[PDB]
């Protein structure tokens, strides 16, 4: 019913598919970014975190902060946040939400890493990422909105 719900509602339908077969979304930041934005119908660059967000730098329009990235999800776009590692990248898909500590927006991901790595849309990315990292983050956001017009028959 929000204006965006078609993005929470694909985090969730992809966080117990398995992008990569045989390896959970859950357990593989990568595969659950795939999995959201295949749902959405966005294209979106292959391989790990790190060639994702390569990709990303390249062809989508990059964002100013995370209460920006807050406020774009809001309207229905895709909005990725991404770092790259050293040995592995992380991605996650941000959706609209209270900031953590007035500036990191909430966000979905899964991870190999395990819990520290996983959002359910409970974890900001300020807390998912090293507080060394979470000031480092880029958002990028999606040309067209994914969500559609509500239901016309919505009071």
């Amino acid at each position: 019913d929000s204006l965006d719900q078609c993005i929470v509602n694909a985090c969730k339908n992809s966080w117990d598919k398995s992008y990569l077969a045989g390896t959970p979304n859950k357990d593989n930041c990568s595969g659950f970014v795939q999995s959201v934005a295949a749902e959405l119908g966005v294209p979106m660059p292959r391989g790990n975190a790190n060639a994702m967000v390569d990709g990303l730098e390249q062809s989508w329009t990059k964002l100013a902060s995370g209460a920006e990235a807050a406020q774009k999800a809001a309207q229905g776009f895709l909005v990725i946040a991404g770092l790259k590692g050293r040995t592995y990248g992380h991605v996650a898909v941000v959706i609209s939400g209270p900031l953590y500590r007035q500036k990191y927006p909430m966000c979905w991901c899964g991870s190999i890493a395990g819990a520290v790595g996983q959002s359910q849309g409970l974890k900001s990315v300020g807390q998912v990422w090293n507080r060394t990292d979470r000031d480092r983050l880029n958002y990028y956001v999606y040309s067209l909105a994914s969500c559609s017009l509500p239901r016309a028959s919505l009071e």
